[PDB]
């Protein structure tokens, strides 16, 4: 029956209301009960504030009218206000403490994914104080996860006009009897109820979620807790620089700050960051978040040289040139990670801060050939099969769904060990042709990995593999040198090529490294733990990178 | 007979020379003459100076080795250090303190232009110090003016061993008869004369230049006062934003700081603002480049209502939704202009500060048809030919070349008149054939924009001035309110359409308005004025938007 969820911003989504601050305001002032809540609400239909909330006047130009009402309420009250007693100093405090009620986001949050139609439906204001950016950024983030916004100042109809749920249902397309309307104010829910909506009168948050819960049969209330907010591919800004004449490489970007480059392993995309982008970009930085060469959208030339890791790195530098960042902060997974440590090492001056997932910093041992090096470690057996240009790629391309179907999955999930691979003849030689989806993934984000690597299949990443003597000579040259700009060493507990003490030894070479630990977490670690990932580089970043 | 140049950055493109700061701290703390060249030269070839050149250790490492020879080079003086003589703190003085060199810079631009290849030759190191963006900027501004830049520390080789001139060269394709190469030190020009490269000591700018000048044969100094930095269209980063189903929006983006979006006017091209880009992004602002829905790479729907102003505002909007901006500044001209002053109407939260060129903000008059105001104006005439579908598609499609030619001229060399536009049957009735080139435009420019109107003409781009109606209804209702975000209009003397005069009233609906005004300047503002128009806007964002 009920097909449509329409919340409040005030009071419902966003917390305290600022309806509110003048109950608390007459209190902490002693100023006579109702005063400013009777100046707010002068002329009814014609007063300020109805003007206000319909968009013929902005917030600024409202203010000084505010200012006279509440004296003609103080004057007709045989009352005086305060010294310095102030409107704009009022609202701008208000309207900077309301914060999203998370519960109530994430029950409107589960409705859409139970196929809801959501809606904010709100009397606000066109605001133009010099601080309006806060209430920018609540709505920015608010907004993008519901279907309509409709705002009382932008339709020019405010609540509890009965037109304005005659536009509501119109924009839902929807008949009242299915929806839902949840709102502080009764006054508010009168029309919707009048044409038949279910209405919740929201007090607090707890007692309307059961109400929300009980009429529409969902659980709302004590759900665990969710996943992080992903992207959507064809909603993100996507970004294209050539770095070079048959080099160009693609990124996906949001959010403005210090910028933070986002650099996958292999053999992933810039997808998988999916669940740090918003994070980061909601936590106040630009997030770039690359396909690497070789990649989706990138360039992937055919020769193994393109993938060594100065090249790789020379490119990076260029493409920053290009944007015109003078630093970012480079955050990388598996390869990725690799290749910022040496970001570091070459170009520290290009480098706000660095961190790796999984992939620890260790130098080149000058006295060993690397290839020996990898020899001298069974589970980099993966590595020396990589090795022989075509063999690796007839595997991994033969059956797209069913690579990243074996590949990506949890500790406990694990359908290849990465141990004796070449003996084996191969990495899915005892894996099954149709894989059981893996808890982290769903068919969905498989299949956007499959229609990537469509476009230039493994060769390319495959290369990143095949520069060992190479990427060895280059990074002889650093072997003096220390990093010393601000870094970051994220250890997964259950990533059996990448164990976490195969890191123990950092600190001689980044003696003011900062780590985090990330338990019961395999090798995939933005979509195993994104919730603990995203936490430990906010945290990291606040206080490292900004 | 020379086809290179050469210029070492400490002391040549660069001053003052941080070598030099050694020099002036011994006088500012009377020390010893020379101690501080001592120690940093100490053990010569084997020192500490010189693994940090070629890259062996970073500055960070390199800061107490030095620190060490100032204390062994005052021991053997028998004399002391100051109390708090800091190197880190000398160092970071002196690196702060070197500005590019304009008028070298400006030599090495011309001598590129008349095709000489240019490159950078500097002993420099790996940068890590909590201050290192600042070199990093330098770096960036310097780096894109040359063909190569080539660091000590990055090739792991240093003036004045043999091996880098070989290197270098070798790296310009030229045998050493073909490069003037210029120093201020005459030990590292010593084996460039070896090779037989002509060698200029440079000691004071002017005096280097007459050198420069002399063997080169092309004038440098004395020289006219130069265009701004263009942008070369395919060294851009190219952004795409889709903002619902059929409409996507391109962008090129340059730079990082407060967002920055330039809106163009009609019928033109991100391309519009290549003298702003840099400038801008230069300034320390994230430039954002549209082309406008109907252009370029944008999207461009045939139907009318696609783009009035409405339509076009809320696509905007969705734009810095999907980038994760909760503002911009937003800079516009002609159509742009009036877009801009209507983002600050409707979305002021979504605005940081607005800014026009030529178009002034006129309110809607509620008491009259809009086409009959357009009536009223003889110099708008233009706008009336526009109305008739197909009409001006047919003309302006008709030889691009011709169209873009007749349209791009500055105030003194036009050959179209807005005036009686209708009555004479269109805009290019009494202009030549093939109209001579503009002196603000390249045939190349030309070009650029002919290609790009070859994607989708002038539908869609005309369809903007198809609205007059449907924009007058909207605009009605914003008759109450007041513009009282950060504000400037740009008045332009010579352009003849949107006469300085027509700005006349604007106070009035924006009390705190700032102005500029551009003398001898046409309707094509920023490539007709580019140095006023990038001054005027880099003072007004960094004292409203910053
Ligand atoms: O799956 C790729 C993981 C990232 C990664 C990439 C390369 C690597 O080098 C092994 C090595 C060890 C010693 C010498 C050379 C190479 C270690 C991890
Ligand atoms: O060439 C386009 C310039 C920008 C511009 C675009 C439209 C405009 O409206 C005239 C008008 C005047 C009065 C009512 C309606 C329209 C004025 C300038
Ligand atoms: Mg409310
Ligand atoms: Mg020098």
């Amino acid at each position: 029956t009920l097909r449509a969820a329409v919340f409040d911003l005030d009071g419902v989504l966003a917390l305290p209301a600022v309806f509110g601050v003048l109950g608390r305001t007459e209190e902490a002032l002693a100023l006579p009960r109702g005063l400013l809540n009777d100046a707010f609400q002068k002329g009814g239909p014609e007063g300020a504030t109805t003007r206000l909330m319909k968009g013929e006047i902005t917030l600024s130009q409202w203010i000084p009218l505010m200012e006279e009402n509440c004296r003609k309420c103080s004057e007709t009250a045989k009352v005086c206000l305060p010294k310095n007693f102030s409107i704009k100093e009022i609202f701008d405090k208000a309207i900077s403490a309301r914060k999203i009620n998370r519960p109530m986001l994430q029950a409107a949050l589960m409705l859409r994914k139970k196929g809801f139609t959501t809606a904010i439906l709100t009397n606000t204001w066109l605001d133009d104080r010099a601080e309006r950016d806060g209430l920018a950024q609540l709505m920015c983030e608010l907004k993008m996860h519901f279907d309509f916004l409709i705002e009382s100042c932008q339709v020019g109809m405010v609540k509890p006009e009965p037109q304005i749920y005659k536009f509501l249902l119109d924009t839902l397309k929807a008949s009242p009897s299915e929806v839902v309307f949840l709102d502080d104010i009764g006054a508010n829910l009168k029309p919707a109820r009048d044409l038949g909506m279910v209405t919740i009168l929201v007090q607090d948050t707890d007692t309307a979620l059961k109400e929300l819960e009980k009429v529409t049969g969902i659980q709302l209330l004590n759900t665990p807790a969710p996943l992080p907010t992903s992207c959507n591919p064809s909603d993100m800004s996507h970004g294209y620089v050539t770095v070079k004449p048959r080099v160009r490489l693609h990124f996906v970007e949001l959010g403005s700050g210090p910028a933070v480059c986002l650099c996958h392993g292999f053999p992933e995309s810039w997808y998988s960051w999916r669940y740090q982008i918003p994070a980061l970009a909601q936590a106040g930085y630009r997030v770039l978040a690359m396909d690497m060469k070789g990649y989706g959208e990138s360039s992937a030339p055919p020769e193994i040289e393109e993938y060594c890791m100065e090249v790789l790195c020379k490119e990076m530098v260029t493409f920053l040139d290009k944007l015109g960042l003078s630093q970012a902060v480079f955050i990388g997974h598996d390869w990725g990670g690799m290749l910022v440590w040496y970001m570091a090492l070459f170009y520290p001056e290009r480098v706000r801060a660095v961190a790796s997932l999984n992939t620890p910093f260790i130098p080149a041992n000058p006295n060993m050939s690397p290839l020996e090096s990898i020899k001298a470690n069974p589970v980099f057996d993966y590595q020396l099969y990589f090795q022989e240009p075509g063999v690796a790629e007839a595997e991994l391309e033969q059956n797209l769904s069913r690579t990243f179907k074996s590949l990506f999955r949890a500790s406990d999930e694990s359908v290849l060990s990465m141990h004796k691979v070449c003996e084996a003849g191969g990495l899915f030689v005892n894996s099954p042709e149709e894989p059981s989806l893996s808890r982290m993934v769903t068919e969905e984000e498989i299949q956007f990995y499959v229609q990537q690597f469509k476009k230039s299949g493994f060769r390319g990443p495959l290369n990143w593999y095949r520069n060992m003597e190479r990427n060895w000579k280059w990074a002889c040259k650093s072997l003096g040198r220390k990093i010393l700009i601000p870094a970051l060493m994220v250890t997964a507990e259950k990533d059996f090529v990448l164990v976490p003490q195969m890191s123990q030894h950092m600190e001689d070479w980044i003696p003011h490294l900062k780590r985090g630990h990330i338990e019961d977490c395999g090798h995939w670690t933005q979509m195993d733990k994104p919730t603990e990932v995203n936490q430990i580089l906010i945290k990291w970043l606040d206080s490292d990178a900004r």
